[PDB]
């Protein structure tokens, strides 16, 4: 037993990243077959970035402008391309640690292991979830600009975000590996706010159901409730809605346990009018959102990868 | 910014991970040269466990009977032999994938990752701490045996924690990888209890350190207080004495901060008496104990390894 914020093992990113110098500008870059991606304001200086025009920033360019560094050897550029808000730098030699991949773009509330690097070289792994307002509450400084987070399924690896840029209150924004942003920001340096965020409460449930799998069971109640009632309780305390999709997810959990989703709702909305009152839930005293349903089941009954 | 719960990335330590399988029990190995390491009650059955003698188990073993397995390529064993409660055996194959490495034995309080294992294949990684009862509060399952766990410095990993077993209240006993029990545990399946925890007074300084370098401020006041008189605060809600070494050991993270250690002591009481009273530091509405001083400056300044 036991309960904790688990990451993928890293191995299979960690052999695929690499230093990628501009100018002024050194930053992280991800190496697949013979192709290496990273951020498109590499090629800004630190005025370059108030308000750039990308397309004729690049078409200054040379290829050899661009030192590429695996370890300690270079990688010489033979070509290369702009896609949204990503550069695709062609490189003379293909890597041969590149595991199986795919690229995808993920909903918000879905969550994902972060690598943060500097210099091409890894520094530390985390857990972390796309909030409802598309921002990511990561740990990041100078420098971990196009460190990537990324899912594991059996022997394929599934990369979900590039870091960009942090705003103004503390968190993190970012694309997909094709270079579309997550939410409505842009790569500028002007005003531009997260917008207010909400709790996942599809995954609050969850967490709750991994407690009573582990042995807490002092916040169920005997009540009940509809699912119409439940939701104008929870847009009272600034809660996502909960759709019958999510009462569907949230099935397996339910049969495992033997407590229906409607109930565990009940015990929410009860746990939400009354607070916690002194006491804890696996080691929490907030009512915890980012495991996923598949989080509590993965580490509950001991998935491995491949 | 932000300040997250890290690991150090696992790749190193993948690569050492393989499966031993003796009679009807199966558990995790560690492969390093042509060694490998697993905890010694392999050699138990459902009714050996009860009260082993673990020196006459072994002696009426053959190589012949230990089935190592590495991806699907399969080590035969050419020796074997008992220290304190691991077993060490030697095969006709060195790891090639063997990192630099060392054995060390950690005092209460430290942190390290452990990367959860199955059958030879890794599941996931998070940060623990030795708590100063000798258990770890970790996540762990059936099959989990002979996991690891470890800290990264620059290119050297030091291995510091093997995993035996899980007691009544949910926490987990282990050894460090010479066979010795952290703690007065003992690997036979009889009465025995964790004796009561305490928090780690230096840790939480700490924690309240990254709060600062991260922007938090309002717990802060303009008292202070003496060594003696914050101890008589710390016992009264089972707090662990701070030394004059702790003291010394924050000295960085105070210069940085421009705060003194006993003004932070002076804010931890006034927290301990008076409670957060609706607040969240760092996204915590608990006193977080489970990150060292050298923790918050490795994720605060940016170091990396290789
Ligand atoms: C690339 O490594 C950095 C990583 C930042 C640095 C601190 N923490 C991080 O995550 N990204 C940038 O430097 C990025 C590029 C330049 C300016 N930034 C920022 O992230 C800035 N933020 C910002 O302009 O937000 C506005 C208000 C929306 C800042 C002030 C943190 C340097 C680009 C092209 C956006
Ligand atoms: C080896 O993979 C397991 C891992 C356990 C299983 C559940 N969670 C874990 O961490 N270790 C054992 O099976 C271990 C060996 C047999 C019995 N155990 C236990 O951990 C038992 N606990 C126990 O006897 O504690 C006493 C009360 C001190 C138990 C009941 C969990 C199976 C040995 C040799 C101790």
């Amino acid at each position: 037993s036991g309960f904790r914020k688990m990451a993928f093992p890293s191995g299979k990113v960690e052999g695929c990243m690499v230093q990628v110098t501009c100018g002024t500008t050194t930053l992280n870059g991800l190496w697949l077959d013979d192709v290496v991606y990273c951020p498109r304001h590499v090629i800004c200086t630190s005025e370059d970035m108030l308000n750039p025009n990308y397309e004729d920033l690049l078409i200054r360019k040379s290829n050899h402008n661009f030192l590429v560094q695996a370890g300690n050897v270079q990688l010489r550029v033979i070509g290369h391309s702009m896609q949204n808000c990503v550069l695709k730098l062609k490189v003379d030699t293909a890597n041969p640690k590149t595991p199986k991949y795919k690229f995808v773009r993920i909903q918000p509330g879905q969550t994902f292991s972060v690598l943060a690097c500097y210099n091409g070289s890894p520094s530390g792994v985390y857990q972390c979830a796309m909030r409802p307002n598309f921002t990511i509450k990561g740990s990041f400084l100078n420098g971990s600009c196009g460190s990537v987070g990324f899912n594991i399924d059996y022997d394929c690896v599934s990369f979900c975000y590039m870091h960009h840029m942090e705003l103004p209150t503390g968190v993190h924004a970012g694309t997909d590996l094709e270079g579309n942003f997550y939410g409505p920001f842009v790569d500028r340096q002007t005003a531009q706010a997260a917008g207010t965020d909400t709790t996942i409460t599809v995954n609050v449930l969850a967490w709750l159901y991994a407690a009573v799998i582990n042995g807490d069971r002092w916040f169920l109640n005997r009540f009940t409730t509809t699912l119409n009632d439940f939701n104008l309780v929870a847009m009272k305390y600034n809660y996502e809605p909960l759709t019958q999709d999510h009462v569907d997810i949230l099935g397996p959990l339910s049969a495992q346990t033997g407590i229906a989703v409607l109930d565990m709702c009940a015990s929410l909305k009860e746990l939400l009018q009354n607070g916690m009152n002194g006491r804890t839930i696996l080691g929490s005293a907030l009512l915890e959102d980012e495991f996923t349903p598949f989080d509590v089941v993965r580490q509950c009954s001991g998935v491995t990868f491949q």
